[PDB]
């Protein structure tokens, strides 16, 4: 499924990730918009060490998620990777609740850095009623 706007930002704040371990919903949104697309079947393979992220936040399967296929790879969230392409994120927010608990929080995935990190990311939720 692919989330409009506001559409996800409610969803996000009712699921919990406002101000989660010191993230603003702006911050998740501004994730998902570099990440994915709002695209919850998103995947995208990594040639270069035979890694997979999966779905709207782009959760890699070397320690995220099992795909068995993976060399190398744990499981911290405890899912399997197929449940973050599903059209219900909540398993997905569950994961990216489990990323951030680790000591580089939101900085673990580099699009953040890139493209929200240091910016007004209010553009994100804007609008929402959230």
């Amino acid at each position: 499924k692919v989330f409009e706007r506001c559409e996800l930002a409610r969803t996000l704040k009712r699921l919990g990730m406002d101000g989660y371990r010191g993230i603003s919903l702006a911050n998740w949104m501004c994730l998902a918009k570099w990440e994915s697309g709002y695209n919850t079947r998103a995947t995208n393979y990594n040639a270069g060490d035979r890694s997979t992220d999966y779905g709207i936040f782009q959760i890699n399967s070397r320690y995220w998620c099992n795909d068995g296929k993976t060399p190398g790879a744990v499981n911290a969230a405890h899912l399997s990777c197929s449940a973050l392409l599903q059209d219900n994120i909540a398993d997905a927010v569950a994961a990216a609740k489990r990323v951030v608990r680790d000591p580089q929080g939101i900085r673990a995935w580099v699009a953040w850095r890139n493209r929200c990190q240091n910016r007004d990311v209010r553009q994100y939720v804007q609008g929402c009623g959230v």
